């Protein structure tokens, strides 16, 4: 239980309210200042790419190699991408142009099919994940990631294991770090996510906390990385 202790003391010098939601396949976990945290339903911000990209290969509206050129507009993002490019890069623009390719009509069906979060897209389909009305909470995120995981979301085996690839982070010997950070600004309060999962088994994550303007951006994924390092997921090298 030393180990649960050692977890809840990194978050005691974070101010912001912070969860953070394990899942095993078997047992959801909680640690961090508010638990809460892990059953409130929040926008998914750009965590939302990794249903957009299932969503859009399932559906013949891009190919993870096909290259979504820059349309000279300025946005380190003023440049062509492919989607597994863009995902880690996290180029909004790239995944607004996939969202508008799905159309609301399809995203809308395939959200409900896959039981997304509330399913909810309202009358923009480029904006819904950004500003609203999608929401999702800490456990639905770790229990889809979970799934993408072992391939066992209802999208082909295919699509599954690309958008996968695409999440690669690193490795550690034999251990994979597969996430994907998202920061919702035109929320009130703002999120923060960094969300994903350990190839050893797998042990998904969610790191879901409150945000400001001015906050260090990298400080997700370190937090998210002390955490996984103290729980003996993914020890530091």
């Amino acid at each position: 239980s030393i180990i649960d202790q050692n977890v809840q003391a990194l978050f005691n010098e974070i101010s912001a309210d912070a969860v953070f939601v394990t899942y095993d396949g078997q047992n959801i976990k909680k640690y961090g200042t508010h638990l809460d945290r892990a059953k409130t339903a929040y926008i998914p911000a750009s965590t939302f790419k990794i249903a957009n990209a299932l969503i859009g290969l399932e559906n013949h509206k891009a190919t993870s190699t096909e290259i979504f050129k820059w349309d000279g507009k300025p946005r380190a993002w003023d440049k062509d991408f492919t989607l597994g490019e863009a995902m880690q890069a996290s180029t909004v623009p790239v995944y607004q142009e996939l969202a508008r390719r799905i159309g609301p009509s399809l995203m809308q069906s395939e959200l409900q099919r896959i039981g997304y979060g509330n399913m909810q897209i309202g009358t923009e389909v480029d904006q819904f994940w950004l500003k609203g009305p999608l929401t999702i909470t800490p456990i639905q995120e770790v229990k889809f990631v979970y799934d993408l995981a072992q391939g066992q979301l209802p999208f082909k085996p295919e699509v599954q294991q690309q958008v996968k690839e695409m999440l690669y982070v690193e490795r550690r010997g034999e251990n994979r770090l597969y996430a994907k950070s998202g920061w919702g600004m035109a929320v009130d309060p703002q999120v923060g996510w960094y969300v994903g999962f350990v190839e050893k088994q797998v042990v998904a994550f969610a790191l879901n906390m409150q945000m400001k303007a001015g906050d260090d951006i990298a400080l997700r994924k370190q937090l998210s990385l002390d955490v996984l390092d103290k729980l003996g997921v993914f020890h530091y090298l």
